[PDB]
């Protein structure tokens, strides 16, 4: 019988990814895994009908059950408001979910030996996480119409003396100026998420800053990461033969173009079908996995007109496998953990054996010289994955 | 020989120092006589002169309008030890760009037999960002606890002050900063860009994120257009080239979908193929160099008597970009022809299958290159020298 998988929050989406999402469940997940599935429909029509309440409920569910897997969704704009006759221009579901969960987003390209890469030496991927700039963040920028002083001041709540910094004296002409800020707590959450990410994947962790220029702003990221590491993670890192190190952003871009890959890169600041995303909350317990791409509207329109499509499902499949692998980790569920690994290997192996969608065939041959016999359409490719998955799991039972 | 005029030359360090002398000996000096202002920016000489030679080199470029620079060591702690330096001298490139100002444009040289990132790129993409000197700093500080951070603009006459709340720290501290740009720096950026797209005959695109920074980036967009509509749109349409603003997201898109051939002004294969040019606001002064370092790892092999294969292309194009600009300022037609002929010979040689190991590895993959697929540093220079002799001979008859 099937693997007992536990509690998973699933979020259905829109357009081409909604189609692929249901194929993934039907052909690759549901035949092998039984889940206590908390399923929320974030399709644009349901978000409109529920006044976006379904989106906030999904976020709350992810908070409670720790594991979310999300399908790409339409973020409305004025054209979408017309297309769907929306009540309002609903905010992005990803923005709403992130604001409720906090955490840092890590992006990871899936590597196939036969698919050309930027750096030829990159055997293992680089997992990049950017300091979340949030949706309630806002820099304060304005036009400087003419000569005068721009100053930035800090007034302590504790009543001690106010501090004034000259930003620039405009002696002739005008220009622009702005102020930015970050709270210690965001930086701490960023450090924790990054340390947990590195511990989970078993790779070393690099933070890059410009603390040679922004000695105080970037110095704070550097210091807070270092303090949290030494005090809470160093021994854990050593236990797994990994490390954490700060790097100047220049030394980083070098170190990486010459490296083999296989590390986590946090910074402050290739086919989209192979890019995964995961929201890692600072608690180390809660994650939300998704494809890094959108709903592939262009393909969806072809699908509506009954034309043949070739949409890459890999990023969407890995959203499931990262979600299930984290669930297996929380529950100490060995069988689910093997399943999630096996499905990742089947996906990669299928491409590496020469069965792939048109985006990948074009990477290999060049778009001008791709032929229909070089690639599989969306449904043929899912069918091939499904057959290779069955073979892989029968081999595992020997 | 061609009478070439005044060129400021800066000698450098390690592997690039050796290639640089080979370029002069085999490719330049046999055909061009220069009133040569040479500054030795080798690390030993900068240490001995207390970095004065670097400041004199910058002044010479300011005076003579054309500089060509070999790559130089930027000291770190290990270099201090290696050379017993008196100080951690600052980067010579920083010092020079601080004195000269201007915009840095980077450009990969394209050889049709060398794989590129986007296989569709057949014409050059030239990326410019503005060099804001050391006086262009942000003002950043630690916020030690709860309190209010405000940014205020006070006009010179005292009226029409505005105070903007940046953030109310309610539960702890953090960091904050202010930054600025003067209209003059943006106008300089815009002029360098418009005049690069003209000097080269390609369309110019500016990209911003003015959807977020509505005011800050709006100012770059508005000033670029203003300077265009009023000072360049005529000469632009005369060369069937255009200017256009685009959001970064869009730009990145259309860029891969295109075959290249544009100047990309940005509001923020092989290194041996990447060129750099600092273009000063004055439209007159230019500093050209390779967009790579001194190639230390190759120099260590050379020091042990081991064969090397170091690509000279970027260093050669520092010379041809410099000499082409010198030719433009002096209306020197023989010089202009020479500089272009050297670029053609360089590209032609590689496209004929004669290349250094880095390019051979791009084609074959590093585990697959065999010795017969490439030439070492000295063989490649000789091949170029021979093809240059032929190219210039045939142009006479
Ligand atoms: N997390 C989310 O929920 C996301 C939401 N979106 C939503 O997605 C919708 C469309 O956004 P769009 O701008 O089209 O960006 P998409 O990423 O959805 O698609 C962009 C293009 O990238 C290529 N591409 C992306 N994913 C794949 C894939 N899996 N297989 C093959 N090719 C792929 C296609 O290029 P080609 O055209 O060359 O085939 C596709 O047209 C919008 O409504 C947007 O709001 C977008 C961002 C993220
Ligand atoms: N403008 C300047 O003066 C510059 C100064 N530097 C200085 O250069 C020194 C070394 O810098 P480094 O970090 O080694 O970076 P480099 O750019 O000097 O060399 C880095 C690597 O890139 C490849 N490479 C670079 N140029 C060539 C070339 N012309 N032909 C073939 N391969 C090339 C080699 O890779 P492989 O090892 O794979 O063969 C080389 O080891 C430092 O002292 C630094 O300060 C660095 C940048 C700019």
């Amino acid at each position: 019988k099937k693997i007992s998988g536990g509690s998973v929050v699933e979020m259905q989406g829109d357009e081409m990814t909604r189609i692929i999402w249901e194929l993934i469940k039907e052909k690759l997940i549901f035949p092998y895994v039984e889940l206590d599935l908390h399923s929320y429909d974030l399709g644009i029509e349901n978000r409109d009908a529920t006044n976006d309440q379904v989106t906030k409920d999904a976020a709350e569910a992810i908070k409670k059950h720790n594991v979310g897997v999300k399908c790409a969704t339409i973020t409305p704009d004025e054209k979408r408001v017309e297309e769907f006759k929306l009540k309002q221009m609903w905010k992005s579901p990803n923005g709403t979910i992130r604001n409720i969960l906090g955490g840092t987003v890590f992006r990871e390209a899936i590597i196939c030996k036969n698919i050309p890469r930027l750096v030829s030496g990159w055997v293992k991927p680089i997992i990049i996480g950017q300091h979340a700039y949030g949706d309630q963040y806002r820099a304060t920028d304005f036009v400087v119409p003419g000569p005068g002083k721009v100053e930035i001041t800090y007034t302590p709540s504790d009543g001690t003396q106010k501090v004034t910094y000259l930003v620039h004296n405009f002696e002739e002409g005008g220009g622009v100026a702005m102020g930015m800020y970050n709270q210690d707590k965001s930086i701490e959450d960023f450090a924790h998420s990054s340390f947990q990410m590195a511990l989970s994947k078993g790779w070393p962790l690099y933070l890059s800053t410009k603390n040679t220029i922004l000695k105080k702003y970037d110095g704070r990221f550097k210091d807070i990461f270092q303090e949290i590491y030494d005090k809470q993670y160093k021994s854990q890192f050593e236990a797994q033969k990994i490390w954490y190190e700060h790097r100047l952003i220049d030394d980083m871009v070098a170190q990486a173009m010459k490296s083999e890959g296989g590390f986590i890169w946090a910074c402050k600041n290739g086919s989209l079908g192979m890019m995964t995303s995961v929201l890692v909350c600072p608690d180390g317990k809660t994650v939300e996995a998704e494809a890094a791409h959108g709903t592939v509207t262009r393909h969806y329109r072809m699908y509506q007109k009954g034309q043949e499509t070739s949409t890459n499902p890999i990023a969407s499949i890995f959203a499931w496998t990262r979600g299930l692998a984290h669930r297996a980790k929380l529950d100490n569920n060995k069988e689910l953990a093997f399943f999630a690994n096996a499905l990742e290997e089947v996906s990669i192996e299928t491409i590496e054996a020469g069965f792939m969608t048109k985006d990948l065939a074009a990477c290999i041959k060049g778009l001008p010289n791709v032929q229909r016999s070089d690639y599989l359409n969306t449904f043929e490719f899912m069918d091939k994955l499904g057959e290779n998955l069955k073979i892989k799991l029968a081999q595992a039972k020997l």
